[PDB]
């Protein structure tokens, strides 16, 4: 026989699965409340506002208010926003996480947010059963949705190509700070460093301005160098990195290698060991670390990372010991990580 329910199933485990069911709306509210900037007119504000209050200075007019009040009901309960009785009226304040939510400082993640809830770009999650039910099929899920590999995709769509790179540099930001003052000294003696695939130059502005010694120098394709600021002190070449890595004292690459295959990252490790000296030379990775073993802050997000490679890229997070065998099989003679309290930590790989 089949299992015989005789008493009450539990209730805890049936909301389990209604909220992993409904995981998405928890990111589509959140990207509805990015998009009214409702954080940032409270935040301006200075003090927890009410409905009419709020509504006057929401994005576009008119406002229908009985809608905001039932999302601000929403975003309470997720405990981004807090409500409250105050002389006689509810008014809306900030929760701690809603920080992250306020414009201006390194920690903001907006771009992030509006990148990653995106449609087209949520698309090829929906493709997830094909990419393990493959049909004999090699495409990524994102040439299944979008039609083509995701990097000639943003070569042939500025408005998604500007959207991507934003969200890039968005969380480029989120690191920085840590990056410059904690790992400082991986910046001694270095005269001159390529950000290889570094994107609009967030890393290599922020590394400029810290270390004004060093001639640094932006690398990426041509569309993502077109959405580019041109400086004057700073140098931007476009190319392909399988076929050309610039040789300099440093080579540094984030969120590069978790894009590639085994065999793919190994030939660009390789090619970067032969652009940096022997004398002192290095190549900076920084990227996930996949924990096998504990849980972190920042592991539920790093196990959804992995399958957005897959999906999106054709990449995937490594463990240690996979960016061991990687670092190994490219010849380097060993490697050291920092961590950085980011999603990222920092991996030197040092060359004979
Ligand atoms: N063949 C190639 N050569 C150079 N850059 C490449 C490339 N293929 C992809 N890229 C670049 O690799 C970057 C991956 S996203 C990471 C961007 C940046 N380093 C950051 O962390 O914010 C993109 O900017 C993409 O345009
Ligand atoms: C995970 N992703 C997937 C994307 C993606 C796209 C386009 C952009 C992105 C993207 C852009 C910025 C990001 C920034 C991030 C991030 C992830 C992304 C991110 O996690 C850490 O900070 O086409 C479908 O898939
Ligand atoms: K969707
Ligand atoms: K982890
Ligand atoms: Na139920």
């Amino acid at each position: 026989g089949a299992m015989v329910m005789i008493n009450k199933e539990n209730l805890s485990s049936q909301a389990k699965l209604w909220n992993f069911i409904y995981g998405f709306a928890d990111s589509l509210v959140l990207k509805s409340a990015v998009q009214l900037d409702l954080a940032n007119i409270i935040h301006n504000h200075g003090s927890p506002m009410t409905l009419s209050e709020l509504s006057l200075h929401l994005p576009s007019q008119p406002v229908n208010q009985d809608a905001l009040y039932r999302v601000l009901r929403y975003l309470v309960h997720m405990k981004l926003f807090t409500k409250s009785s105050i002389d006689g009226e509810l008014r809306y304040g900030l929760a701690p996480p809603a920080k992250f939510l306020v414009k201006g400082w390194d920690k903001c993640m907006l771009g992030a947010i509006l990148t990653i809830t995106d449609k087209d770009f949520m698309a090829p999650w929906h493709y997830l059963k094909e990419g393990i039910l493959n049909d004999g099929s090699t495409s990524t899920a994102f040439e299944k949705a979008l039609g083509t590999n995701i990097w000639d995709y943003m070569a042939e769509h500025p408005e998604k190509n500007q959207l991507f790179n934003e969200g890039m540099a968005n969380d480029t930001r989120l690191i920085m700070s840590a990056l410059v003052k904690e790992c400082s000294s991986m910046f001694d003696g270095i005269t001159t460093i390529v950000d290889v695939g570094g994107g609009t130059g967030t890393a290599v502005r922020n590394i400029a301005k810290a270390f004004p010694h060093i001639k640094c120098t932006v690398y990426d394709l041509p569309h993502v160098i077109a959405d580019s600021p041109g400086y004057t002190e700073i140098n931007s070449i476009q190319g392909d990195m399988f076929k050309y890595i610039p040789n300099a004292d440093a080579i540094m690459m984030k969120c590069i290698l978790h894009d590639w295959d085994d065999k793919e990252c190994i030939e660009i490790l390789k090619r970067c060991k032969d652009a940096v000296p022997r004398d002192g030379g290095k190549v900076i990775i920084i990227d996930i670390i996949l924990d096998v073993k504990s849980e972190h802050p920042y592991t539920k997000m790093r196990l959804t990372l992995d399958l957005d490679m897959m999906l999106n890229t054709g990449g995937k997070e490594r463990t240690e010991e996979e960016w061991k065998k990687l670092i190994h099989d490219a010849g380097y003679k060993g490697y050291k990580i920092t961590h950085i309290s980011a999603v990222q930590s920092v991996i030197e790989a040092y060359p004979y």
